[PDB]
């Protein structure tokens, strides 16, 4: 309509799925198989959401122990899909492992079956991390980021509840997949995914033509809140608040440039909302408080993360390429 928009694509892997089977991207079409639950003890219930429910358990069979999830058939659409897109990752660095389908004929309603991990909640955690405790996350967290981008897949929901981490042990596994989706060379994509504290810049603007950059600004916020100690880095209020709690930091000017970028009206609202703040160094951000975690490598990668042209940022890759997370010979060495 009078003042188009160009759009967007992947600037990584931008045509993966294509060169690829049907039967691959078209989960629609994905019937699993399933088993009982019999088989299983639902033990401790260790969370749940809006539409599934989540408890520790214990395979009957073999005393072994495991974790299990169960969700109304909502949209057998969502549960068929995200099934599909799981056994798409199995078998992949950092990501949660699905076990096994299974409807437990309780309800006679679908669940899963992922392995277990002892998970100790970022709150606590998140404060006893190092430089390197962190560095060590972040890159692994990336290593399966880069994997499911690899495998043209943008999770579309990154946050500390997604990532589970042993610190004991010294594990991570980014859990979670419910929300994620397919990535096809453009696609106007619902915007209304991801939390009210990493949905990037670009979902405020309801600008659907996002990809698996999306993955990344998450990805730029937690780091964030990990290297300075705010939890979330951006708390906002309204879906619209959270946009400027932003614009304070990118600033409200390279704000609209990007909006231009693109051919974006910004909404109404954000007009009495926003103001003209500019953007701040990061460094005014590092005190006493968080100094030790700091240094020019995190504020260099987080730069170019956390950025509004949801395309010029770092890849799931590169990141991984990039210098701050050098201080880790990655044990692979060869
Ligand atoms: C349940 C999630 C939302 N949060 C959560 C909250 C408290 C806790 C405590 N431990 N823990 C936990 C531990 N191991 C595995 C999983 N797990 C395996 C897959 C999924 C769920 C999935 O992959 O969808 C979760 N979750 C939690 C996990």
């Amino acid at each position: 309509m009078p003042g188009p928009a160009a759009g967007s694509r992947a600037r990584v892997y931008a045509e993966v799925n294509s060169l690829r089977s049907r039967e691959y991207w078209d989960y629609e079409a994905h019937v699993p198989s399933w088993g009982n639950q019999d088989d299983y003890q639902l033990v401790r219930k260790l969370g749940r959401g809006k539409y599934s429910e989540v408890f520790e358990a214990i395979n009957i069979t073999n005393n072994e122990r495991v974790v299990v999830k169960i969700l109304k058939p909502v949209k057998k659409k969502k549960i068929k899909r995200e099934v599909k897109i799981l056994e798409n990752l199995r078998g992949g660095t950092n990501i949660i492992k699905l076990i096994d389908t299974v409807k437990d004929p309780v309800s006679k309603t679908p669940a899963l079956v992922f392995e277990y991990i002892n998970n100790t909640d970022f709150k606590q955690l998140y404060q006893i991390l190092t430089d390197f405790d962190i560095r060590f996350y972040m890159y692994e967290l990336l290593k399966a980021l880069d994997y499911c981008h690899s495998k043209g897949i943008m999770h579309r929901d990154v946050k500390p509840h997604n990532v589970m981490i042993d610190h004991q042990q010294k594990k991570l596994r980014l859990i979670d997949w419910g929300l994620a989706e397919f990535y096809h060379p453009a696609q106007e994509y619902n915007v209304r995914v991801a939390s009210r504290y990493f949905k990037g810049p670009e979902l405020l603007v309801d600008y659907q033509m996002y990809d698996y950059s999306l993955d990344m600004w998450s990805l730029g916020c937690m780091l964030a809140s990990m290297i300075f100690r705010r939890e979330p880095f951006f708390h906002g209020q309204d879906n619209y608040d959270q946009l400027v709690r932003i614009a304070k930091v990118l600033g409200t000017e390279e704000l609209y440039g990007y909006l231009k970028k693109y051919h974006i009206d910004l909404d109404p609202h954000f007009n009495d909302i926003l103001g003209q703040h500019s953007r701040k160094r990061w460094e005014n951000f590092i005190h006493s408080e968080n100094r030790h975690l700091v240094s020019p490598e995190a504020l260099d990668l987080l730069d170019k993360l956390l950025r509004y042209d949801h395309q010029q940022r770092l890849t799931a890759k590169e990141a991984m390429e990039h210098p701050y997370f050098y201080p880790v010979v990655k044990e692979q060495s060869q």
